[PDB]
């Protein structure tokens, strides 16, 4: 698709993150559903990532993102999860109390994406040699 | 594709790294090209990454690795390149001379690979409940 590039590196790192709430389905809904969409969208940009897709559901979150090369997928997962937890619960005191603190589980799913043409490889090379 | 699992994360992280040497004059070939293809394999197993394709043409390396979520693309890119430089130079002192410790330029190309289908996502959500 389209490639970002510092003089560091010409890169394209697309990750799908996917994770679930700690207690089933009395949570990600209504204002809660939307603030969650707000906060992650801006955590994404706080780091320099781009939201490519983001669906929130009462059973799960699925956050598809483009991200600078300095970030480990693990760091990213724990970051989105970590800081969304803090935000949501300080914005919905109700939740904090009945989720006993634990809004997420300590598990996550991450999957890379993109299917790289042997043409752009050539491009990088030639526009490197020059 | 093939999805791996630690205690607290399910992952697939396929990256294509591409980088170049400074000089050209049959610098990556035969004697070298064989060791290059062999040290990167080594370094890959040193990190827990597992090589999915690796090609060494005089003009470019194209390593295609699947890696643990704990490594950031940068850290890997500098790791393969930096660590391979250090060895190749050692057992090819002739080239260390006709180069002055300058095996690669300080740029690189990384790109993610992999799809995600809905089936995949549900399956993960669906097995995280029990």
């Amino acid at each position: 698709m389209e490639y970002k590039s510092t003089r560091h590196a010409k890169y394209l790192c697309n990750y799908h993150f996917v994770w679930i709430p700690k207690y089933r389905r009395k949570v990600l809904t209504g204002e809660v559903a939307e603030y969650t969409k707000e906060v992650l969208r801006t955590i994404a940009e706080e780091l320099g990532c781009e939201v490519l897709a983001l669906e929130v559901m009462p059973d799960h979150i699925h956050l598809f993102v483009n991200c600078p090369p300095r970030y480990a997928p693990s760091y990213l997962a724990n970051y989105f999860k970590g800081k969304s937890a803090r935000l949501i619960l300080k914005k919905f005191q109700e939740l904090k109390k009945s989720t006993n603190g634990k809004l997420w589980t300590r598990s996550y799913f991450v999957s890379t994406s993109g299917n790289v043409s042997s043409e752009t490889i050539k491009k990088y090379i030639e526009e490197q040699w020059a």
